[PDB]
């Protein structure tokens, strides 16, 4: 199911320390050990993909960590907190959340998230 993508293709690459797969309702379909995106944080992110405005001035929360919004559009939402950050990408039916920390190059983490997203969109997800 989606848990393979979280364990192998996302956290397994060592490019992200935490990750989850959400449906468009903001609910979790698969999450890494201990990573918990509350449905409310999930729904807040899911809507941001339509109306980013509410997320731009005050950022957004994800599992107890608050991030400032760097860029947000119809496909991806990037945020950060010092040297940590998260790449969130929307596919046709899900939302990929990939968190990284100060030991990971943000560019390396965007490469993995944006491309897995491209791969699932290609499979029709």
């Amino acid at each position: 199911s989606w848990q393979t993508y979280v364990d192998t293709n996302l956290v397994g690459t060592g490019a992200v320390t935490q990750a989850a797969i959400l449906g468009l309702d903001g609910n979790t379909w698969a999450t890494s050990a201990g990573f918990a995106v509350t449905p409310a944080q999930g729904q807040t992110l899911a809507s941001a993909f339509n109306n980013a405005d509410p997320i731009r001035a005050s950022g957004f929360d994800l599992a107890g960590v608050h991030y400032v919004t760097l860029r947000a559009d119809d496909r991806s939402i990037y945020g950060k907190k010092g040297s940590a950050g998260v790449i969130t990408v929307k596919t046709s039916k899900s939302i990929l959340v990939g968190v990284y920390n100060e030991k990971i190059q943000p560019g390396t983490a965007a490469n993995v998230v944006e491309k897995l997203a491209d791969y699932l969109i290609g499979q029709g997800f």
